[PDB]
């Protein structure tokens, strides 16, 4: 069925910055938290911890880890 759904609806066709490494954003990944950081500075970065950098908005393990291993 339908599995897999990312933000796609952009205005352009281009890669954000990141507001943790201060560069290009590799992985931009919509925060709950109306922001943009790399899907690896966010999932585990070295002053990050399951928490935003801007706002520290508290992210929810189901946010990276969503799904059944197999599904
Ligand atoms: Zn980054
Ligand atoms: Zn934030």
């Amino acid at each position: 069925g339908s599995s897999g759904s990312s933000g796609n609806t952009a205005p352009s066709l281009t890669v954000p910055e990141c507001a943790i490494c201060l560069q290009t954003c590799v992985h931009p990944v919509s925060l709950p938290c109306k922001h943009v950081f790399c899907y690896l500075c966010v999932k585990g970065a070295s002053w990050l911890g399951k928490r935003c950098a801007l706002c520290r908005q508290e992210i929810p393990e189901d946010f990276l880890d969503s799904g059944p291993s197999s599904g």
